């Protein structure tokens, strides 16, 4: 049934938009972990600069 | 009956085209998960580059 | 389900705020290690100044 | 019988709402396992930051 | 059955509280491994400070 | 399916152009860290020149 | 059926050529990540050269 | 019938030779995926060598 | 089962006490490597003092 | 028959208590595999600590 | 059957004692790899001590 | 199949010769980085010679 | 059938000898990657020796 | 028939001894795969030791 | 099976003796790299002695 594939198609479009919403939180979580590594690694840069 | 196999043949062609439509959504869903892994893994590349 | 993505969204916001709380302790721990390197490296500066 | 399909339809709506209730507990259980991985993996981030 | 989903719901709440109890031991085990890395990595800091 | 490989090919070209955009920010971030090392290391050059 | 293995053979040749097309994009994506590591790591080489 | 087992025996020999033909394409498909992993993993080896 | 979580809890307490016993040997091993660096680096201090 | 469901009920209670006895051995077997991973992974921690 | 669970219980006790025998060889194999890392890493310590 | 191991053997010989071709570029890339360190480090030798 | 286990035994001996032939190529492939790391890492040794 | 269970019992003892003969080849096949992982992983240990 | 653990035990003893043979080559390879660092670093000692 091609009417059957219309029901499955609309639900797969809602599930892939759910994947872009959760993946958007994955870009923002690695935003805050990379903010920790840039701050901390500049602290170690000052360690070697005064050494 | 060979007329019987004509009815079964046309319905199996509609069901295999339904499999290419749903499989097209499977290529696009793994498009958005691989966009999450390329973005996030370049975030971890900047972590090691400043380290 | 889009109601399903509302439950996952609120729990991912609590987990990313948990990442900023623990990362705040990572800035303060590298605060105290960089205080050790600035103090000690000024001790070595006095070594070369009297030499 | 189309009256037969009315009895089957109402029981399949109760069974699919049962699937959203149990699946809601599956989002919350993976909420608490992902809270374990974000906490623990920030502990390993502090390991490499002091190293 | 909605009475069936009441039995499954209460057992899934006990299983998710079991996941928070075991995950609490995972935060404490990575507490003691991170205590090893902070102690040992301050030993290596004294190595470079006297060098 | 070769039509399937056309959908995957266009999304892999967008993901590799995303890798050149993020990698461009990695060249600019190491631009500013190398500006810190050239400035600071010329400060230490003046230390030895007056010594 | 050996005619059956002729249909399966031609479709497996199209699927393995699809694997060489996607794998060609994997060589080019690691081309651009290795261009980021050669550029950035020469930036760190200039850091140690002026130090 | 032992004449019956002669008809079944010859068709099972054609089906097992069909399994060696398709399995030959499985060795060649994992040939091209392992060519992707050897190329790409030598790209990551150059990443660490210049680091 | 909450009786199941009692068996898992007692074995995780024995495994975390095993982590403090092995980590105690990690503090003592870096004790003897830091004794090598303090002795040897005072040898290099006498090198520069007579120079 | 409701007397029939009394015979089936008592045998299903003995079979579910058999499932808790065998599952108790599954918690203890993963006790000894997790003791192997905590011991061995602290061995690798000493590898990186002396490095 | 509870006699059935007696046969399964004794065989699961022999299989978990087999897991402690093989895991004992895993502690000894990581004994010899950690002996390689302590020896070799003291060789690199002498490299930096004479430098 | 031993004919199966003949197909896998010839493709593993082509993949290991691919590893010697890419590794040859790794010797030449570290040729040009070591040319940078020998040139630059002789520049610093002239710094101390005129000092 | 014990005659059945004779047919399975001889084919499992040919499959395990196939595993030693492919594993022999795995020792030789890591031969050429370790030749890249010994050559390149002696290039970095000359970098620090002239520094 | 209890004479019927004597015929079934002797054939199940021959089938379980067939399972120990084939499982003996499974211990020896994972013997040769674990010999590949111990050899190759010591090759990677020498990679990090010279690095 | 305890006879099964006898086959696995003897193969794990051969694999751990293979780890001591390869690790013996790791002590000798770091023998020759430490001979390079002792020779070269005494060359730099003569540089400062005539300065």
């Amino acid at each position: 049934a091609d009417d059957a594939t219309s029901q499955a198609k609309a639900a797969f479009d809602s599930l892939t938009a759910q994947a872009t919403e959760m993946s958007g939180y994955a870009w923002a979580l690695v935003v805050l972990v990379v903010g920790a590594t840039v701050g901390i690694k500049l602290f170690k840069k000052f360690v070697s600069r005064a050494s």
